[PDB]
């Protein structure tokens, strides 16, 4: 049950005025992420739709650092012999990795301003 075009259109329109990482944007994006239960691929699509290449790159770097610390510590469900967290989160049998990816994503995007 992935999102459709209308959901993305509403998500972008409702937060057109606000700035990335504002409380309003964080509310709406967090609700979307917690409601649709998407993988990393869909999150990348959503970010490409919402913010430009500059904000995309900044979030990419911040999320790289956050994932770096998180999975360098060692995580309950992460096994580094199978692939990067971006790929484990895309397997529907690793929901723990998917939820960790979602939370790192939202925190990274919130850490912009």
């Amino acid at each position: 049950r992935p999102w459709q075009m209308k959901d993305l259109q509403a998500i972008k329109q409702e937060v057109s005025q606000a700035a990335p990482g504002s409380p309003q944007f964080m509310q709406t994006i967090r609700l979307a992420v917690q409601q649709f239960d998407p993988t990393a691929k869909d999150l990348q699509d959503l970010l490409q739709y919402l913010c430009s290449s500059l904000v995309a790159s900044l979030h990419h770097q911040q999320l790289d650092s956050l994932i770096s610390e998180a999975e360098t510590r060692g995580i309950t469900g992460y096994n580094p012999l199978a692939g990067p967290l971006r790929v484990q989160a895309n397997n529907p049998q690793q929901q723990g990795l998917r939820r960790e990816y979602q939370q790192l994503w939202l925190a990274a995007f919130a850490a912009l301003p």
